[PDB]
């Protein structure tokens, strides 16, 4: 019998536990498990983007929990009048709740859905929250998303910051249930490059391993790092950072003598594994600008794929209200970012090629060689 | 100042309008716009999967609205006691609400989040709902997700079904704002193949164009259709349908003399553009089973990619509670589906090759030729 009693409304965090895939991704291969950490880290990075956090400490504990401490402003603790509990508890227990729906608290933030840490909470057997704010230490414990007691003051402090420690629920996560140091370290190293001036520490209490990431030089240095064990073919890394029409665009790139393409795209410091409009704009400007240069200098018919071979690039955009296809933010679907990146790249890459004739000549050589190899592969295929 | 008044909770459907990308996808290139239709169509298909709907009519109206009529059971109309309004209104105005959180109303369904038609409503300037149920016609109008009046009886009927007509909000959708016949027709043709016995009609009132899709022969015929304007190299399409361990697995495939691979994956009739665990299991069993056959018959070192060239396949699984990474359901992230597909394929594909020696020999020839062409391309590349 199909009638009004067949219709169910899921309340609070029940939807997250019921359908974890739409909130955290794959709960079996480890990627969802580590995403729990990255949600908490993204909130600390957002305090760093806002200018308030200079140190982040990520700890893998020996009982398979993870903690993240930041020295930012602290999650607000005052009573939220509408809901009648502390703003921190609203944040931990209510979907689509937070301080990133306008630009008053965070001008630019990776966060935008009001869901992230509420997901972490919902999918954790236990979560510990410690907040340092307004001279006071506040603490609260959750079990499966349920607060055990109201947020309470436990003492005094000169400091500000937020600490979240969580133990993931094995009723949700299967197969890969332990944290992998190198997965966390990769992401934290990249965040250090993206956030100059912010100390990021990683500690593993299982084995005593630790890292301290504090690179200077930003994404230009990130490109150097990524070519470290490769062989760059030209010495001058192309780089710019601009802020035009409400949108920050920062690009670095360099070709090496290998045959792979590795472009890393980020929006408000969140990676897009599956690319998006920023990558589409980057590719479009590279193809245009190189073809124009080869035409003006008399070297020209290669395509956009021949520009790929040997490329390492980082594209990092800063956007007031970006649009992603999912909570995991694997893909950027904001059309005006395609145009901002394309426009800035066309102008600054053309200047780069004019100002660095030796590099330009080497890169043209590489593109031509890629095209020559592509055409020979094709003829060889046809002939078998 | 960052404090508890900085924390905002979005209510009702406000979150959908605020962050449409996580609910509908890209609101500028047309893909989100057409997804609005497919959400409504998916709900009618779910009535068809359940055995209650034999006809679906999709109409593109001349004012740029779309309607979908089905002859299923009808959206329940009785008052939902907890919320105090009709179950239909709860469905249209509340996220994570519906009848697909257990298997009592729909054994198997594409739907699972309780979000789809509430998203359509939230992002529509206007929505018209007409429900035929229990001898009565019920009607309600929404504007920007807001009901204008409570659901009302308007007359009598011998029929059952649901009709939804919506006008998409241009405050949300940009650039591609008109419906494209061929986008809808492609999806509806594929749903006809996936749902034998269900009449699917498409009508465009802008120009009088119409289609009636009612293919028989199912996914085996779908593979024939997809090779129609190509040249299959062997006459016998591989096909099976089984239901083992709670999971339905149905596969059809055939090689052609071209060089592209086109695998179409579906879970409860919803396509996965970005693949997933069903595709991973399909690839794994193909590689294993073909290598075993080539080893036993003495033809063997090709890889999994050489099995790709010329392949057309459809993989359709039926799963009680699948896991997707997003509301748009582009990717299946359920580990036990990888194993069900892999296991069923290994057993039935090996039988197929034994029972059809002429086809097996042709397919082995094709795999070998693909490998030969791959190796020649590689040597040619190296030498430039
Ligand atoms: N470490 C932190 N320091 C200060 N405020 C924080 C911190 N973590 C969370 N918050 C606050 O809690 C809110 C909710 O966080 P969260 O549930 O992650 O959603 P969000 O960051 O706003 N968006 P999203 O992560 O994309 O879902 C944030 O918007 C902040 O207002
Ligand atoms: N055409 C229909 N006929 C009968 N019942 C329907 C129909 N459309 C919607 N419903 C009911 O309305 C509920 C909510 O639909 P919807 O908001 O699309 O979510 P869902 O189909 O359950 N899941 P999802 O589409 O994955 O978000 C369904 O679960 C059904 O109970
Ligand atoms: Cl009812
Ligand atoms: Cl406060
Ligand atoms: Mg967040
Ligand atoms: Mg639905
Ligand atoms: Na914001
Ligand atoms: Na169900």
């Amino acid at each position: 019998s199909y009638d009004s009693s067949s219709i169910k409304v899921l309340k609070g965090l029940d939807a997250v536990r019921k359908r974890p895939g739409m909130y955290i991704g794959d709960t079996d291969d480890g990627t969802g498990l580590h995403h729990m950490v990255f949600e908490v880290v993204d909130n600390a990075i957002d305090e760093a983007l806002a200018g308030h956090c200079k140190e982040i400490i990520v700890t893998i504990h020996a009982d398979n929990s993870v903690s993240v401490q930041d020295d930012g402003r602290g999650i607000p603790t005052g009573i939220h009048p509408e809901e009648g509990v502390s703003a921190a508890e609203v944040i931990m227990t209510v979907l689509h709740a937070g301080g990133k729906f306008d630009d008053n608290s965070y001008k630019v933030s990776g966060g935008l859905h009001g869901v992230g840490v509420s997901v972490v909470n919902a999918l954790s057997q236990k979560l510990e929250l410690v907040i340092q704010r307004e001279g006071k230490i506040h603490r609260q414990i959750y079990e499966h998303g349920v607060p055990q007691a109201p947020l309470a003051v436990t003492g005094e402090t000169e400091k500000t910051g937020t600490m979240v420690r969580f133990w993931p629920s094995l009723e949700t996560f299967t197969n890969v249930t332990e944290f992998e140091y190198e997965i966390l370290a990769k992401r934290l190293r990249e965040l250090s490059f993206l956030n100059s001036g912010v100390s990021i520490r990683l500690r593993d209490k299982r084995d005593g391993k630790e890292d301290h990431f504090h690179y200077e030089g930003g994404i230009k240095a990130f490109v150097e790092y990524l070519n470290k064990n490769k062989t760059p073919i030209h010495p001058n890394i192309f780089y710019f950072s601009t802020e035009k029409d409400g949108i920050g665009v920062e690009v670095a790139l360099q070709w090496n003598d290998g045959f792979q393409e590795n472009i890393y795209c980020f929006t408000n410091n969140i990676p897009q594994r599956d690319g998006g409009t920023h990558l589409a704009g980057f590719r479009a400007a590279m193809t245009r600008t190189l073809n124009a240069y080869m035409d003006k200098e008399g070297y020209s018919s290669a395509t956009g794929d021949d520009a790929r071979e040997g490329l390492i690039a980082v594209v990092s955009v800063k956007v007031p209200d970006p649009k992603f296809s999912s909570q995991t933010k694997d893909k950027l679907v904001s059309s005006e970012v395609k145009s901002a990146v394309e426009q800035q790249m066309n102008e600054l890459l053309a200047e780069y090629l004019l100002e660095n004739p030796t590099d330009a000549k080497i890169v043209v050589g590489k593109i031509i060689d890629a095209a020559r190899a592509r055409e020979a592969a094709r003829r060889a295929r046809e002939m078998t």
